[PDB]
């Protein structure tokens, strides 16, 4: 037996209650903070978001959350472009 669903909508950030689902995972995997088509699709079921939103959130989230949980002070200023 096989089946599926669809949904197209537009919304800003995600609701904490929902984020928790993503974060909780981003923590254990904080190492890379990059889920797989499977991981995302899985969480999207609990958060009720769209694969697009999932990864999208991780992007900016990995700039405030990842660094907030991992707290890895790399201190490596990527050289400029000068162009």
């Amino acid at each position: 037996g096989s089946s599926g669903s669809s949904g197209k909508k537009r919304k800003g950030n995600l609701p904490a209650e929902s984020v928790k689902i993503l974060r909780d995972w981003m923590y254990k995997h904080r190492f890379k903070a990059y889920p797989s088509e499977e991981e995302k699709q899985m969480l999207s079921e609990k958060t009720n978001l769209s694969l697009l939103q999932i990864s999208n959130w991780f992007i900016n989230a990995r700039r405030r959350i990842l660094p907030d949980m991992l707290q890895q002070r790399r201190n490596d200023p990527s050289g400029p472009s000068s162009g």
